């Protein structure tokens, strides 16, 4: 039995926390929200409902204050939008100590990357950061101190910094989270980004429709055969990526079907999913930022042409007056600058 | 009173052939199309009808066969979808005579240009060609041998090569078509297409909705602001390149308003337009291939960058798998290949 730190108390960290406390784990948990953070202890527990998980947890702690959750953490787990993984590392710095395992959950492209670098900047101790590329639960909280978990998934992939320590990571949380399944590094995580595909072209395909809050379901409606299509190329420059680092990640369609389009008209569980009401949706920001600048980055070092992610990432940064080459996770956060193709590869051994 | 063979029997057709023949002018008239011409010719008349035009009227020839409707004209209206203009020329080449004026209404951008290429390297005599950037008339033919007729533009920009000729031209046809007036040159009515601006790109933006079929109001709802700041962005491409070239070409709002989004609001005009309900275009195929293919090359040429042009050209080629950079106006195409700015602006004159 040890103590994890559960970073982030939104629908997912809700409930990472609950599935914790109710094995039996210590859980100090942290949101950056006091208010959130008030309303959840005076409700005094977590409320876990539905088929994937139902239980009334109780955390060890709640606080709004970061160095108390993480200073005698054995595990931290950060469950926030990749957006954040800079300020959190930045954050948290000076509470580290050598031993400690942290986790993303998950890390859109180049998060444990990117998190390494700050820590180190910041003068911290050495430690194990690992990343997976999907969200192990599938969860709405309708308020705070309450999750309903649809399920659990049965695999994720994990991979961590340095590479070496998979095992030991493993070995950590392995009696709870049994799920991780070591993949070969950070390399293979952060290429297998399916969302960097899915989620801006389709939204600037239908910008119209959200920018008016005109309804429409996103994978259904969003996502005709020729945007499927589109979605298609796309993806391939992500594989390509992938082939030249020497990876075998997967495609959406294997993620998930002969075509994106029949996966997803396929899938019930997008039966009833909204698209964006406005234009400043996650889909854009995180999805951008964290997926398509550090693809694009990427092809440029390992000279793999992304003609259309490039396409893509120009529309919506001057559709939304956002510069998002210059904001999102370019080489340099993730501390691969001036390195060649074998040099990345060395950085994430 | 002349011959005038007016190219083209669509709603723009139409109209010309019936404002000719109400006005005592001898009006040949074709259509490609052998059916149309010969449900014309059973009824015996055009309708005109509306504030615009209103009469019955006689063309002195309606034929599916183009030399017969070309070699006896001493002007020669072309009225059909730019995209046709090269084929027509092919056709017409073996009949046309030095002396004839033919006017490309409207040409796109590089009309002229790309017609008087082929008419040369078919071996046709000289002769003057101008173009339009504009149509005399908004109108609507509901069946053959009807068209409904709106209004009738006040004043039109009309360009020739070559440019000396300009008021030879404007000589011959001012008697019944006042509303045409000089610019300096095609370069002037080429750049000054706002179709390339206004057609493609919400297009784009509107993809799913066209392709799926789902009802709007084109300029109304398919133009938000942001999308008409886009245009914007995508205008300002088109200007620089005029300025390049020494000419001051009107911007898409001088055309009609501080914005693109505010002109396109107010005009009820636009009350009533309809998105395109499939992906089989001309908002793309025309718009595209006699727009932005075009203004594309020009700027590669004078060395002006045109990123959302070539953005948003990109997108909708893989968009609709056509390669628009190799089937549209071409530098070549228009006989430009290997000319300097200084050469492409001596080429018109």
């Amino acid at each position: 039995s040890k103590t994890y730190a559960v970073l982030g108390l939104g629908n997912g960290g809700h409930a990472f926390a609950a599935y914790l406390a109710l094995k039996g784990q210590s859980v100090l948990a942290w949101d950056i929200d006091a208010q959130r953070i008030k309303e959840i202890q005076d409700r005094g527990a977590i409320i876990a409902e539905g088929p994937g998980l139902a239980g009334t947890a109780h955390p060890d702690l709640l606080t709004s204050d970061i160095g108390l959750a993480v200073k005698d953490a054995d595990v931290i787990l950060i469950v926030v939008p990749a957006i954040h993984h800079a300020s959190i590392a930045a954050n948290i710095a000076s509470y580290i100590s050598e031993g400690q395992l942290i986790i993303l959950n998950p890390g859109a492209t180049g998060g444990a990357l990117e998190f390494r670098k700050i820590l180190r900047e910041n003068g911290a101790p050495e430690v194990t950061i690992g990343e997976t590329s999907s969200m192990l639960f599938t969860c709405r909280s309708e308020r705070p101190g309450q999750v309903t978990v649809n399920a659990i998934k049965g695999a994720m992939d994990f991979a961590c910094l340095p590479a070496a320590k998979a095992g030991w990571a493993l070995e950590q949380i392995g009696s709870v989270l049994p799920q991780y399944v070591a993949v070969e590094n950070v390399l293979h995580t952060s290429l297998t980004n399916v969302n960097a595909v899915m989620h801006p072209l389709p939204t600037l395909l239908n910008a119209a429709r959200c920018e008016s809050g005109t309804p429409f379901q996103y994978y259904l409606e969003g996502i005709t055969p020729s945007v499927g299509s589109l979605a298609e190329k796309v993806d391939a420059e992500r594989i390509a990526i992938a082939k030249a680092f020497d990876l075998n990640v997967p495609s959406v369609c294997e993620w998930y079907p002969a075509t994106i389009y029949e996966a997803v008209q396929g899938n019930p569980a997008y039966r009833g999913i909204a698209g964006p009401i406005n234009l400043n949706t996650r889909y854009f920001f995180e999805d951008v930022s964290t997926g398509l600048v550090p693809l694009s980055e990427l092809g440029r070092a390992v000279n793999v042409p992304t003609p259309l992610i490039d396409a893509v990432l120009d529309l919506i940064s001057s559709l939304i007056d956002t510069d998002f080459r210059k904001e999102g996770r370019t080489l340099e956060k993730l501390g691969l600058s001036g390195l060649t193709a074998a040099g990345i590869r060395s950085a994430v051994e």
